[PDB]
């Protein structure tokens, strides 16, 4: 079907405004809906997943006003859990980051609810959440397949006390439990068996909760101590941070071909995991300046690195194409996570990199990249993966054009990517 050809960019320079991150947009919405008072949410993500969260909240009785074409939401807080007089079916599409938090809040609410989504969501397991909610006394039933949505929920006053949980495999469910637990009538102790995956995901959640006046004690991710009978308090203004993974492409472009780029939407107080990406560009020679709500990169000659990037696997992909512009052989280590996605991103990146003329070595969990003297013109297969398209856009910072197949695979996660890139291309 479609291809996009990007022609050689002589220089990158300018400002990029990142839209709100998906998962923080959902957390901001749910928290503001539960809070006491009026919150103005700014930089809210405009997308189909957020629109389902907005619709679910409207169904549940929450009053808000949208403005600036959906990027600003003034929410009148409900001051606690929801109350629906009639059975509601809430359809959350493919909104994974809304699904678990809402399931938790609805389990604590008064009403009867059916929670469902697209066939893609129905293949995402929910058993850990459901088991943790059952330890809080929740009443939830699988309507189709055991451990999968869709679910029927009869809301109850949940009782906290001791919740014992396994944090290897998934941490998404913990986030949902952390959000509701302060609002219960009892105190809650959450105990984690294993080593907990996705720590930054927990950090973001506890960070936004703290901004809405709710504290939880985190004991090194092995236990969480929660005081009950807390209440979220509305913020005058809350700006949804942009996605740090999305920042990576523009920071890399600025390091390679700048000029100066300032990415707005992510700043110095962010606790997103992929904020660590900037450190890799610094080790490569780029100059980085963190500011209150933005980060600035200034272009410098880059040198290859050999580093573990286990902590930032999405943004690490950006490093694989940035390596095409660095002196020496770049090695990205400890990225087995790339292999367990829909498509094996390790082999996919390697295959496309060889097409532009790089020498690439693939191991179980590393990739090693040696740039050619001159890049070759290629038609890049994107494997339905937004990240592959966005990484290989950086090839246009060479003397050679790049053709990207199926560029609309960006449409659901970052539709304006290519337009934003053109805004900073001179």
């Amino acid at each position: 079907m479609e291809q996009l050809t990007l022609n050689p960019i002589g220089k990158i320079n300018g400002e990029i405004f990142l839209p709100g991150s998906k998962s923080l947009s959902n957390r901001a919405l749910l928290i503001a809906a539960l809070a006491n008072g009026v919150t103005k949410i700014t930089n809210l993500l405009v997308s189909d997943d957020i629109n389902h969260m907005l619709n679910a909240l409207k169904s549940l009785g929450i009053e808000y006003t949208l403005s600036d074409c959906g990027t600003e939401c003034t929410v009148i807080g409900n001051g606690g859990f929801f109350n629906a007089k009639k059975p509601l079916e809430l359809y959350l599409g493919n909104a994974g980051t809304a699904m678990r938090p809402l399931c938790a809040a609805l389990a604590a609410s008064e009403g009867e609810f059916i929670l469902t989504g697209e066939p893609r969501m129905k293949e995402r397991p929910i058993g850990h959440l459901v088991d943790a909610l059952a330890q809080l006394d929740a009443d939830i039933e699988y309507l189709e397949n055991k451990d999968y949505p869709p679910v029927k929920i009869k809301g109850k006053a949940l009782t906290g006390n001791t919740v014992t949980i396994d944090g290897s495999i998934s941490s998404q469910f913990l986030t949902a439990i952390l959000m509701i637990a302060p609002l219960l009538e009892t105190n809650t102790t959450i105990e984690i068996d294993g080593e907990l995956v996705s720590k930054p995901y927990i950090d973001i959640t506890l960070d936004i909760m703290r901004r809405f006046n709710v504290s939880v004690q985190n004991n090194d991710y092995k236990s969480f101590i929660v005081n009950g009978k807390q209440s979220y308090q509305a913020l005058d203004k809350y700006m949804v941070e942009g996605d740090a993974s999305s920042a990576s492409y523009f920071l890399a472009a600025g390091a390679i071909k700048g000029g100066e780029v300032t990415v707005h939407g992510i700043g110095k107080l962010s606790v997103q995991g992929d904020k660590h990406f900037a450190d890799v560009l610094e080790k490569m020679g780029a100059e980085i300046h963190w500011k209150d709500e933005s980060i600035t990169v200034i272009g410098k000659p880059l040198t290859a690195v050999d580093m573990d990037m286990n902590h930032i696997p999405d943004a690490a992909m950006t490093i694989a194409t940035t390596a095409l512009f660095a002196t020496g052989t770049t090695t990205i280590r400890n990225i087995y996570n790339w292999r367990v996605k829909e498509t094996d991103r390790l082999n996919a990146m390697a295959t496309e990199l060889r097409k532009v003329g790089a020498e690439v070595v693939e191991g179980k969990d590393y990739i090693s990249i040696t740039p050619p003297k001159s890049l070759k013109h290629a038609e890049i297969d994107t494997y339905n993966d937004h990240r592959v398209a966005m990484c290989f856009s950086l090839v246009a910072l060479s003397d050679t054009p790049v053709t990207i197949n199926d560029p609309k695979c960006t449409a659901k996660t970052f539709p304006d990517y290519f337009d934003k890139l053109a805004q900073v291309s001179c």
